[PDB]
């Protein structure tokens, strides 16, 4: 299974200055639950922003850098390498990976951040006429999670 995993705002902002524009612990938990025990594929910039591989899952980084060799991280140098990865693979950003993979993935796990943030990187436009809403769940708000958000699972029609 090949899935997109992404949080984007009302205008499809996903990032600003190589970081997430929002602070939303519940979505990090969401990511943790979906991807633990499986595989995350991310572009080089996304990886460097995180700084270290995420625990308890396979971390795969796409880069043209032949010198890239980080402990706890597998490297790939081509999009086509993704298709050789076994198991449930999540395309985990950033903008370049999403643009390169959105027409190839089976489904998308999207957290819609229900606000308008300043961004410099975007999720590509998509239409619900191409995607069935398998599920849509409002995120619960609290003291630590104050931005409204919705968890979508979309499956390609
Ligand atoms: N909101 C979210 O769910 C979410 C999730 C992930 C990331 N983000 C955000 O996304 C932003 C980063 O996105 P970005 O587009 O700037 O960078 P990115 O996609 O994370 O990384 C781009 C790099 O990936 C490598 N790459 C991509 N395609 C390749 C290919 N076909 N062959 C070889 N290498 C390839 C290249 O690395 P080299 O230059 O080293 O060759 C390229 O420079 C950040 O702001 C981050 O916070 C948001
Ligand atoms: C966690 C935000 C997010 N949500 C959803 N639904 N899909 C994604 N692909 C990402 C993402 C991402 C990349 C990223 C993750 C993190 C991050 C931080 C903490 C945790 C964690 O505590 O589990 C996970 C990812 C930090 C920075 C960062 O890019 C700047």
């Amino acid at each position: 299974t090949l899935s997109i995993l992404v949080a984007h705002d009302l205008q499809r902002v996903i990032g600003f200055e190589n970081q997430l524009p929002w602070h939303l612990p519940n979505d990090l938990k969401h990511v943790k639950k979906l991807s633990t025990g499986h595989t995350l594929v991310m572009g080089r910039k996304t990886f460097e922003s995180i700084g270290k591989p995420l625990p308890n899952r396979r971390n795969v980084v796409l880069t043209s850098d032949t010198s890239f060799n980080v402990e706890g991280v597998d490297v790939i140098h081509s999009i086509e390498d993704i298709y050789q990865l076994p198991g449930h693979v999540f395309i985990f950003g950033g903008q370049t990976l999403y643009e390169e993979m959105i027409d190839k993935v089976d489904d998308m796990y999207i957290t819609v951040i229900e606000g308008k943030f300043r961004g410099d990187t975007f999720f590509p436009p998509y239409t619900f006429e191409d995607w069935e809403v398998a599920s849509s769940v409002e995120g619960k708000l609290d003291e630590k999670n104050t931005i409204p958000h919705t968890f979508l699972h979309l499956i390609r029609k």
